[PDB]
Parts: C-alpha cells; sequence; structure tokens
C-alpha cells in the first residue's frame, strides 16, 4: 500500500528541493518540502492557475535559488513566497503558495472572519507547515535532489513516508473556554456586554472542522484562541484585552487602539468579514443594552 | 527551601503579579513574573534607578493593571515594558524591565556588536523568559497574589522553587559549525572571502559565556546562528544568504538590500558596533583581496 494515484499523471506528493547552479555539499538550506498534488489538482480546477505558463513542468525548471532567463530571473523563494503579484495585462496572472493560500482566507466566508482580524505570526510553525520532509531523508538525498540526480522513485518514495507520517492538530475543545463572557470593564452608557464566547467559537469552528488548508496550518492546539487573543503566549487563560488597551488614549502606543476601539474593531471587523447580518455595526444595543 | 539574603532587605526574589482594579477570578492573565532581587542589586548600584520615585515599594502600587492617578495613569504594562521612555528633566527618568535590558545590549561592547545587527523577534520564548512561574503555584495561589493577600512567606516560597527550577540553554558548540567558508556567491571585482567562521563565534560567545541576562534570553541551543542566519528555523544548516536576497535590488522587495548590501551591513554593522579596529568599513582588501 502507497499513495493514491492522480489523474493527470504528476506524482501524488513530490518533494520539492532548492534547485540552483551553485553547488550546495553542506546543503545549506530549509528542510525541503513535500507538495501533495493529488489533493490540489482534486481541488483546483484549472491545471494552468497554477502552472501559469502552460507548461505541466517543474516549476524549478525556471525557478531557481539564483534565477535565471527561462523564467525572468524571478527566483525559488520569490516564486514559492511572493505576496504581492501584479496583476498581468494579458494571458496568466502566476499565483504562489502564499499567495494562494491567502486569497483562499480573504474570499471564503467562513474564513475571512477570523482572517479579517488576525494579523499572522509567519514564525517557524508557520514555515514547518511546509517545509516538512521526513527525518529518514539522508544528507544524500538531500544533495541528490538538490543537484537533480535523485531518481523520483526515491522523491515518489520519501513524499509517501512523509504524507503518511502526517497528523493534523486537533483545536482545543471550545468546552476548555468560558461559556459566555460578560464584558463589563467600561460600562457605564450601555449595560456590560454579555458575549456567547462558547456559541462564537464553536460556530466558527464548526464552518472548518474538515478544511484540509485550515487543518495543516491551524497548527498548535490553542491557536483559534489567538484570533482575538492575540500577541500573547498560547493559553487557556489569556490575559485580558485591558491590560494592553488603555481606556483612555496611550501617545506611547499609538498603534494601540484604546479599550472600547480595540472591542469595536475586534467584534466588528470578523462580523463584517464573514457578513454577519445581525448584529450591524450601527446597531448600538444588540452587543450592549442600553444603561437605564 | 531559601535563597541567598539580600544586602538591601528586598526578599532575595520575588513574585510579581497583576494588580489592579476588577476581579480576575479566571486568572486570565501571564504567568506571574519572578524577579530576582539578588543579582539585580547586586549588579545595579543606585536603588533609585528603578524605585525612581525613591521610595522602594512594589511598582503595581502605583502601576495597576488599568493605572491610576498614583502613576500618572501609566500601566503596569507601560511600567513593565516601556522602551519609549523620555528623558526626565527633573529628577529620576524611570526605567523598565524591558528598557534596561535593550540599554545593556547597545551600551556594553561585548554586547553591542550582535545586538547592532539582531532584530529580536519577540516571540513565545522572549516572554517566557520573565513570565516564568513554577507550575506548582495554584490558581488560589494566584488568586491572592493578585488581590494582594498571598503571604509574603508563601510568595517568598514561590519565588524560591521557581529560581531553584530554572536552568540555563547551552548554545551549540561552535565544532558544529563551518570551520571556515568560502564566501564566493558574488566574486568577481575581489577574490572570495575566506571567513574565519568559527574564529569569529568563538570569539563572540567568549566574551559573554558568564553574563546571567544573555544566558537567560539566548534561550535556544542554535539561537547566536540567527545572529547572522535571519528569518528562518534555527537550523545546523541555514539557507544561504543568497537564496533570499539577489544579486540585484529586489523591485518586489524594496526594503531588502541586495546580497553585497546584505554582506557588507552585516559584517560591517557589527564590526562598528563593538568597535573592531581593523577591519574599517573602507579596508576593502582586508575582507576580499583585489582579484588578479
Ligand atoms: C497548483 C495548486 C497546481 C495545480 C492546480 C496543478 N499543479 Fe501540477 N504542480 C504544481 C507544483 C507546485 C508542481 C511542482 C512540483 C515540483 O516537482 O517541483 C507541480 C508539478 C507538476 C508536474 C511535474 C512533475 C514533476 O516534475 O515531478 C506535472 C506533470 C504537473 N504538475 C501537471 C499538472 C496537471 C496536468 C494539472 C491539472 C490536471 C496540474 N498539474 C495541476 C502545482 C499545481
Ligand atoms: C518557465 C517555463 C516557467 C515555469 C515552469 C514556471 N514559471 Fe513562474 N514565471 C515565469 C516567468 C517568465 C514569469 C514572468 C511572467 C510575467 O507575467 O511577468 C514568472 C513569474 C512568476 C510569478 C510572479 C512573480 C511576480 O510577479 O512577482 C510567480 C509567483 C511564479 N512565476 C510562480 C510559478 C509557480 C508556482 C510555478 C510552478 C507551478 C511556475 N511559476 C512555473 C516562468 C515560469
Ligand atoms: C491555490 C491556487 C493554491 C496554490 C497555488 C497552492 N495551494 Fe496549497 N492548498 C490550496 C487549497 C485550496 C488547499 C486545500 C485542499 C483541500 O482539499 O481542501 C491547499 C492545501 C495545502 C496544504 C494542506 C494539505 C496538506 O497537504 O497537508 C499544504 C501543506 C499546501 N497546500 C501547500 C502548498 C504548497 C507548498 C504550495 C506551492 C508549491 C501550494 N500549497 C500552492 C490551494 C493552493
Ligand atoms: C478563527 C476561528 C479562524 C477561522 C475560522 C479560520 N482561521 Fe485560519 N487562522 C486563524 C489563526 C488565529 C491563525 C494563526 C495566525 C498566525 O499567527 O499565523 C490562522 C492561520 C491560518 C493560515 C496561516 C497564516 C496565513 O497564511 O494567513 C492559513 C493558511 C489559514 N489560517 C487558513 C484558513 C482557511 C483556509 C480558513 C477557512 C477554511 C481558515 N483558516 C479559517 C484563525 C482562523
Ligand atoms: C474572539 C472570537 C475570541 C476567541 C476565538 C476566543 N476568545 Fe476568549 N475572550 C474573548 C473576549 C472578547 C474576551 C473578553 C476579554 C476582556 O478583557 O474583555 C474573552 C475572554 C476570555 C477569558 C476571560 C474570561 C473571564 O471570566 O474574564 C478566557 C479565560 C478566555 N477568553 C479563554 C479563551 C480561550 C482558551 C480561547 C480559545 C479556545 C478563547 N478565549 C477564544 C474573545 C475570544
Ligand atoms: C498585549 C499582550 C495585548 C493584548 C492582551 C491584546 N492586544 Fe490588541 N493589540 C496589541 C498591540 C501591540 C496592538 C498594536 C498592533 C500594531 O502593531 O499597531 C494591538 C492592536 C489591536 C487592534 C488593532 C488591529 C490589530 O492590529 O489587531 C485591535 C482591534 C485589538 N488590539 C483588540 C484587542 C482585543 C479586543 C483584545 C482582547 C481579546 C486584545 N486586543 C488583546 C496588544 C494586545
Ligand atoms: C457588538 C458587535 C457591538 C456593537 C455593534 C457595538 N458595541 Fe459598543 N461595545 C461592545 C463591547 C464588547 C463593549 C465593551 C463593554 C464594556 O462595558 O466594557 C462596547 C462598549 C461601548 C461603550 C463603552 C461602555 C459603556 O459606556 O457602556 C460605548 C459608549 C459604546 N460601546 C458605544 C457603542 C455605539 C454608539 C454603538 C452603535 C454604533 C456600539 N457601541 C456598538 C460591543 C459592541
Ligand atoms: C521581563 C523583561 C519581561 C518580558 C520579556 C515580558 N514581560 Fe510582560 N510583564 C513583566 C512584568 C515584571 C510584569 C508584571 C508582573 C505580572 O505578571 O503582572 C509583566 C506584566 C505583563 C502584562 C500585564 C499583566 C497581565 O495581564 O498578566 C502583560 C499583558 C504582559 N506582561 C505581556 C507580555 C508579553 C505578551 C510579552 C512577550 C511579547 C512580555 N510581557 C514580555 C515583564 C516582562
Ligand atoms: C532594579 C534593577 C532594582 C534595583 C536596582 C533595586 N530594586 Fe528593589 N525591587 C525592584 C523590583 C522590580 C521590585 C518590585 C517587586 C514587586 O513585588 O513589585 C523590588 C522590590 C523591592 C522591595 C520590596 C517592596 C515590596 O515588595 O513591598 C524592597 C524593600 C526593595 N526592592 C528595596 C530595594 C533597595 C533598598 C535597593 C537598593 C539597595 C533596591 N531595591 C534595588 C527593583 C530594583
Ligand atoms: C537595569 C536598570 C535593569 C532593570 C530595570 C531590570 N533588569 Fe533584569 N537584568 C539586568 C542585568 C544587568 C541583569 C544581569 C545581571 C548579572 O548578574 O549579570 C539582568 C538579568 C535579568 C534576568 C536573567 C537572570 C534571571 O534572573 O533569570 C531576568 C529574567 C531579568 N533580569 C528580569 C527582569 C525583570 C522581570 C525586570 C523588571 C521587573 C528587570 N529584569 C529589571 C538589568 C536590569
Ligand atoms: C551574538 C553572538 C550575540 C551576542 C554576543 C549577544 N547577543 Fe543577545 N542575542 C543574540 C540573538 C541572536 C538573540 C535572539 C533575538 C531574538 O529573536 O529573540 C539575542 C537576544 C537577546 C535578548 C532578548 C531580546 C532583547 O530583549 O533584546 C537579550 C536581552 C540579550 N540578547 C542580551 C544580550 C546581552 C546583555 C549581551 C552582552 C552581555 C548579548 N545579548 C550578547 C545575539 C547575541
Ligand atoms: C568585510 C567587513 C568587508 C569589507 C570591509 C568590505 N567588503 Fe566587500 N564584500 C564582503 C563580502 C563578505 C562580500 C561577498 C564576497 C563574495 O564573493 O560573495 C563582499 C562583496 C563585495 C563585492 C562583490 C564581489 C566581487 O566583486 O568580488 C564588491 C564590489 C565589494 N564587496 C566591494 C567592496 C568595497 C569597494 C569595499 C571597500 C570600500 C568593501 N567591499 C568592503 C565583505 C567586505
Ligand atoms: C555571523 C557572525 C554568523 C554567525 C553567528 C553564524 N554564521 Fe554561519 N555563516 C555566516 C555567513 C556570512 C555565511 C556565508 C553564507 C552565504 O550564503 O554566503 C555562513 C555560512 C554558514 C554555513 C554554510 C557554509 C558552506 O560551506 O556552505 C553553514 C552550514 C553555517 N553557516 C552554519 C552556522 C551555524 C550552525 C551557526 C551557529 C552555530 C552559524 N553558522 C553562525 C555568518 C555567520
Ligand atoms: C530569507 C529566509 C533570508 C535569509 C536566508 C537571509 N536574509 Fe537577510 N533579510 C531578509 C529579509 C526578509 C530582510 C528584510 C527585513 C526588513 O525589515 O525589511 C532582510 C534584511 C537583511 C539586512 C538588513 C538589516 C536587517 O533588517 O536585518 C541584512 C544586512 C541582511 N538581511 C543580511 C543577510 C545575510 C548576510 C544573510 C546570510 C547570513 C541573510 N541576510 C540571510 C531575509 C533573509
Amino acid at each position: 500500500a502507497a499513495l493514491e494515484p492522480t489523474d493527470s499523471g504528476a506524482p501524488s506528493a513530490i518533494v520539492m528541493f532548492p534547485v540552483g547552479e551553485k553547488p550546495n555539499p553542506k546543503g545549506a538550506a530549509m528542510k525541503p518540502v513535500v507538495f501533495n498534488h493529488l489533493i490540489h489538482e482534486k481541488k483546483i480546477d484549472n491545471c494552468e492557475t497554477c502552472h501559469h505558463t502552460g507548461d505541466p513542468v517543474s516549476c524549478s525548471t525556471c525557478h531557481t535559488v539564483e534565477g535565471k532567463a527561462e523564467g525572468n530571473y524571478i527566483t525559488l523563494d520569490r516564486a514559492m513566497h511572493a505576496t504581492n503579484i501584479a496583476k498581468r495585462a494579458k494571458g496568466n496572472t502566476p499565483v504562489s503558495c502564499v499567495s494562494c493560500h491567502e486569497q483562499q482566507t480573504k474570499e471564503r466566508r467562513e474564513c475571512a472572519g477570523c482572517h479579517a482580524i488576525v494579523t499572522p505570526k509567519r514564525d517557524e510553525a508557520w514555515c514547518a507547515t511546509c517545509h516538512n520532509i521526513t527525518p529518514s531523508m539522508t544528507p544524500e538525498q538531500m544533495q541528490k535532489g538538490i543537484n537533480g540526480t535523485l531518481l523520483p522513485g526515491d522523491n515518489e518514495a520519501l513524499a509517501a513516508e512523509t504524507v503518511l507520517a502526517q497528523k493534523t492538530v486537533e483545536p482545543v475543545s471550545p468546552m476548555l473556554a468560558p461559556y459566555k463572557v460578560v464584558i463589563d470593564a467600561l460600562a457605564d452608557k450601555y449595560e456590560p456586554s454579555n458575549f456567547t464566547h462558547r456559541r462564537h467559537l464553536t460556530s466558527l469552528m464548526e464552518r472548518i472542522k474538515d478544511d484540509k488548508l485550515a487543518q495543516a496550518f491551524h497548527n498548535k492546539p490553542e491557536i483559534l484562541c489567538a484570533t482575538c487573543h492575540h500577541r500573547s503566549p498560547l493559553s487557556l487563560t489569556p490575559p485580558k484585552c485591558g491590560s494592553c488597551h488603555t481606556k483612555e488614549i496611550d501617545k506611547a502606543n499609538p498603534g494601540r487602539p484604546n479599550l472600547m476601539a480595540a472591542y469595536h474593531l475586534q467584534c466588528m471587523g470578523c462580523h463584517k468579514g464573514m457578513d454577519v447580518a445581525r448584529p450591524r455595526d450601527t446597531d448600538c444595543t444588540t452587543c450592549h443594552k442600553a444603561a437605564p
């Protein structure tokens, strides 16, 4: 028993290596990337969405580490991670691994609520989602991979081993977070906001529970907490918004909204991002009843 | 157990809690911080340097989480982490935990070379260097520290268990990195640069091998490699500078220096930061001899 074959004829899973002309005898590089061609080709209908030149060929044939004429000196690095890709007035607009994943988060309603307010860390755990080779790869295979003298038979074995060894990280249950939270730090013109904490988290999670792209990148058990509880270590008891966001203006931290704007911008930000019908940003009592 | 008594009378080590107005029954907060008064007072001479209002009292007496008139509304968060602190005309210019530590890396020659070119990540591992309590602390104890009803002997106990469980990360030996590196990616007007890789690393580590501040914050075995090999997952075989820095200016990545500038800015940046006498920025042939 092996990986399921593709309709396209491309290998089901593929190790991608840092291909360039320059010798790399010490194997100075990121871990290589195992790309699952099978699941991507099933999800994305047009081959040439990715194979933007119409050549059903490895990107690295034109995009090398240093760059070359066949790819107009757009490097491997650029081709795989580019985020600011200009629309092409004629013919195909290329995509990168990173730009397409990001477009997914902006374009799909079930993703665009959280992703309207998340700021991604882009840390080691992020890189490792792709830079993910199996440990059984040898330095020798690495050189061969780098030199392009690896046999596809060996490439595919390494790739199937990695894929078969992958395990999806389970998000913690919303049962381990508060049922409700009475937000009353600022209560004055209005009553406290009775935020449906667990209802909200449960709902957001259910809409993405089987998404393979979300599952790969949502890769620490408490990472979804950080959607709102941002910029602090993942934890089942994060610090309060009011620890960092002051009630009055904080000249020392102009990037920081004051605490009322913090709640408004975050709550309303998601609501707008995934087109919540109620409450509207102009509805001033649904989130907090007027005080008597 | 107990730790070495101080000359000053302050407890040797102290648990600091998120002290403020409003009730926090769930302990929604960062881990408390255990401050080692002993080592600090043996290094910083004047008490007023820290206890900027003279009388040595807990900072959160004036700097609460929410902030109050007694601290000019400067919150606990600002008090502990402030980096943008104005020279005080009259009297004492206050310091923060973060600001003093930053000053050290800038004012000590043995630190200012590396720290002239590193950009700190300020990630979880950074936070945890101070937010560091022993797991033996109980919710209940958390509540008492927050409400200010925890017994001093109980505070002292907590801190001592924490301090006595602490461990230092030992950096990887320079024997696990290249002895020398022939930097030839751009070789043209000049011969390659025969970089004394292990000697540079070994020399830099030597000057800081006892330093307790560096030891706490250099808290991954391969983190010192990141001084130069930045912005990639820690590894004994980091990618080449060239993978990310293009020979010519990346118009897609305007902020990125091109490869020659990367080298020049990095090598000369440190040299200047720790006043290296030679090579000067103008001693071109000292880093790369003129080509035949
Ligand atoms: C983006 C989501 C892709 C879609 C849609 C399709 N392909 Fe692809 N393919 C993609 C990548 C990132 C790569 C490069 C992997 C590498 O080895 O460097 C590939 C590779 C191929 C290849 C080359 C096989 C190899 O050299 O090992 C073939 C033959 C190929 N893909 C063809 C192909 C076809 C026919 C597709 C539509 C049915 C198709 N791909 C979709 C990314 C993507
Ligand atoms: C040679 C036959 C190529 C192959 C195979 C792949 N790409 Fe390519 N890429 C190529 C050129 C000549 C160009 C410039 C086209 C233009 O409109 O100017 C590009 C550019 C890209 C880009 C855009 C970069 C930017 O605009 O900043 C990306 C992101 C890109 N290429 C990615 C990419 C991927 C993922 C490929 C494999 C699936 C791939 N290219 C193959 C030439 C060639
Ligand atoms: C859109 C045109 C994409 C491009 C280009 C790339 N990826 Fe992607 N990826 C995309 C989708 C829509 C999905 C989910 C598929 C599904 O069945 O829902 C994914 C998923 C991934 C994953 C997670 C699945 C896994 O194999 O673990 C990874 C790690 C991944 N994608 C990597 C990846 C790389 C390395 C790419 C460039 C070579 C890349 N993707 C391009 C959409 C698109
Ligand atoms: C809130 C409950 C979320 C929902 C629903 C979705 N995403 Fe998410 N995502 C969330 C967080 C808090 C994070 C971590 C931020 C960080 O520091 O990295 C992420 C991260 C991702 C990523 C990686 C970061 C990026 O590239 O932007 C990807 C690719 C991603 N998320 C995809 C994704 C998709 C496709 C979703 C809808 C199916 C989706 N997520 C929903 C939080 C939440
Ligand atoms: C936004 C959609 C959130 C997500 C996802 C999670 N939390 Fe949350 N939580 C959120 C808010 C706006 C608040 C109020 C904070 C304030 O200072 O006003 C909270 C509160 C908590 C608390 C504190 C409860 C209390 O009684 O004070 C805890 C312990 C908490 N949140 C935990 C938590 C965890 C573990 C999460 C991921 C599973 C999580 N939160 C998700 C908003 C959001
Ligand atoms: C300190 C550890 C923080 C806690 C706790 C929370 N936030 Fe925050 N937030 C913080 C910073 C440093 C910044 C400024 C970012 C910058 O670089 O400018 C912010 C910013 C916001 C924003 C603006 C949009 C954004 O960049 O995310 C909002 C809407 C916001 N903060 C809201 C918010 C809420 C509601 C929180 C409790 C759940 C919260 N933040 C916690 C630092 C910290
Ligand atoms: C949910 C999506 C909200 C909407 C829509 C509005 N507000 Fe809001 N508001 C929200 C929270 C979570 C909080 C914090 C509650 C607390 O007491 O700490 C607030 C706060 C305010 C406040 C300050 C608190 C008070 O005076 O009671 C004011 C003055 C306020 N909100 C004004 C306001 C108006 C005018 C709105 C309609 C445009 C409105 N809020 C919407 C959440 C949400
Ligand atoms: C030592 C140099 C610290 C580093 C590094 C960081 N913090 Fe800190 N923080 C420090 C102290 C002495 C205190 C007071 C004691 C306490 O635990 O309250 C704090 C306090 C906070 C707070 C406010 C209290 C709370 O809500 O728990 C926050 C929100 C906080 N610290 C956050 C924080 C984060 C996210 C850090 C890494 C980015 C971080 N601190 C670094 C000292 C030190
Ligand atoms: C900064 C490097 C300091 C120097 C120099 C000195 N002290 Fe200190 N002290 C400092 C901190 C961060 C704290 C706060 C602890 C807390 O719980 O908030 C303390 C604590 C004390 C105390 C205890 C006060 C109390 O907790 O009620 C005393 C009595 C004290 N410090 C005295 C003191 C003297 C006399 C010093 C000079 C010889 C001195 N401190 C140096 C920070 C720093
Ligand atoms: C200068 C005026 C400082 C202020 C204010 C604070 N710290 Fe500090 N820190 C300072 C020095 C010079 C040293 C090393 C002293 C030596 O013996 O060489 C340190 C050390 C630390 C450490 C690491 C050692 C340890 O105790 O684990 C930590 C974790 C630390 N400092 C924490 C800390 C906190 C929490 C502070 C604010 C409450 C704080 N420091 C103030 C110099 C100065
Ligand atoms: C190069 C060999 C270094 C020397 C010599 C010193 N430091 Fe360092 N330090 C270095 C790196 C690569 C990092 C990691 C940055 C990150 O991403 O966290 C650090 C980090 C620190 C920190 C933490 C960040 C900060 O608050 O600035 C501190 C406090 C620190 N280093 C202290 C320090 C001191 C006091 C030094 C001289 C005795 C010193 N550094 C030397 C690299 C190197
Ligand atoms: C060490 C501190 C240096 C000093 C002083 C100067 N240069 Fe440099 N330069 C350095 C390195 C590590 C490299 C990369 C070497 C390689 O082959 O990759 C360079 C590169 C150059 C180059 C390009 C390579 C070549 O043409 O051979 C040029 C044009 C260059 N450096 C010029 C230059 C001049 C004029 C300097 C004095 C004013 C100078 N460099 C200083 C390291 C160092
Ligand atoms: C700056 C003072 C550095 C520190 C600290 C470390 N390295 Fe380094 N390294 C540095 C340069 C300028 C280069 C040249 C890379 C290039 O692309 O031009 C290197 C090179 C390496 C290499 C590759 C050498 C080869 O023959 O290919 C490796 C494997 C390497 N470095 C590893 C390494 C490790 C593990 C380090 C910490 C223990 C480390 N280096 C630190 C500059 C600096
Ligand atoms: C991609 C994974 C990189 C590798 C490998 C190296 N560098 Fe880098 N460098 C990178 C980025 C994305 C940036 C821009 C950050 C910004 O704020 O714009 C930089 C920046 C530099 C600089 C300028 C100062 C700085 O911000 O650090 C220098 C001097 C530099 N890079 C040099 C450098 C060298 C010599 C490298 C090999 C040892 C190297 N970088 C690797 C990303 C990446």
